[PDB]
């Protein structure tokens, strides 16, 4: 090339810094007790697939499930009263350490949404209840 330009400067360099720490170490990811006290966990299973109004609806259903539960906690069906919504008691425990968990961290649930959130466990929570209530039923219930 050829040409000149600025002689003077006033810029210097500096050290830059190095150093390395190929480390491990303990972490936690919650894992405490969300006010249940004293609940257990029963089978994973495939959630299962409700429609309400059309394919509208049932796509809609479809589109977000991957956010829903798909566990269920055991089945207290032995406390008799609350024969009906026994199920509903067994879907409420999995149901709140999951839509909590989740929404809280990055989501939200629509009518349809949370209405459908109790409807996918439900089933699943019927399919431990019938497994046993045919027990009862063979014992004569006397």
């Amino acid at each position: 090339g050829q040409g000149g330009g600025t002689h003077s400067q006033w810029n210097k360099p500096s050290k830059p810094k190095t150093n390395m720490k190929h480390m491990a170490g303990a972490a936690a990811a919650g894992a405490v007790v969300g006010g249940l006290g004293g609940y257990m966990l029963g089978s994973a299973m495939s959630r299962p697939i409700i429609h309400f109004g059309s394919d509208y609806e049932d796509r809609y259903y479809r589109e977000n499930m991957h956010r829903y539960p798909n566990q269920v906690y055991y089945r207290p069906m032995d406390e008799y009263s609350n024969q009906n919504n026994f199920v509903h008691d067994c879907v409420n425990i999995t149901i709140k350490q999951h839509t909590v968990t989740t929404t809280t961290k990055g989501e939200n649930f629509t009518e349809t949404d949370v209405k459908m959130m109790e409807r996918v466990v439900e089933q699943m929570c019927i399919t431990q209840y019938k497994r046993e209530s045919q027990a009862y039923y063979q014992r004569g219930s006397s």
